[PDB]
């Protein structure tokens, strides 16, 4: 019921607003979204090409940190390198994960993920402590003036062995 016959007819009448804040760094901006994103997404973290911060993910291996640098245009998409760093002391096992990736037409009240796709990210067993690793996302079809969003989650441990849970 709150479709009201609203008008934006210009009068001629003085109006006191109340006194806005002043203006941001444009990549701060794209973090502050990027933070606000991040703490309303449920399928893994937001990395933003234009905010290029790193994300904190709690993942099945453990809680690990990526973050988008080196963005250049690719011959069908794009290609950046996808750093995860270990936010524990722990070395990290091979492991996959899913990255989606698009763009964001709507604002932070009301926002549709379009043209996204995903990619698998396959990286190394990190035998070093503390672990930290650099892989080549090389996104397809997207170009990097186009893009709006790369989001990483499905983080998945690959062929390694586990520890029978003899709790009997």
């Amino acid at each position: 019921m709150v479709q009201q016959s609203e008008v934006r007819q210009m009068k001629h009448s003085v109006s006191t607003l109340n006194q806005e804040m002043t203006q941001l760094n444009q990549e701060t901006v794209k973090i502050t979204q990027q933070n606000r994103l991040n703490a309303k997404s449920s399928s893994g973290v937001y990395l933003l090409p234009g905010a290029k911060t790193p994300a904190r993910l709690e993942s099945q291996i453990g809680t690990l940190r990526m973050s988008l640098v080196n963005i250049t245009p690719d011959a069908d998409g794009t290609t950046l390198t996808l750093r995860i760093q270990g936010e524990s002391n722990d070395p990290l096992p091979a492991f996959s994960g899913t990255v989606e990736y698009g763009q964001i037409q709507g604002t932070i009240d009301n926002f549709q993920e379009i043209n996204v796709q995903n990619q698998l990210i396959n990286a190394p067993a990190s035998v070093l402590a503390p672990s930290d690793v650099d892989i080549p996302l090389q996104l397809k079809g997207i170009s990097v003036d186009q893009l709006g969003f790369v989001r990483i989650h499905d983080i998945q441990p690959v062929m390694q062995l586990e520890h029978h849970h003899h709790h009997h």
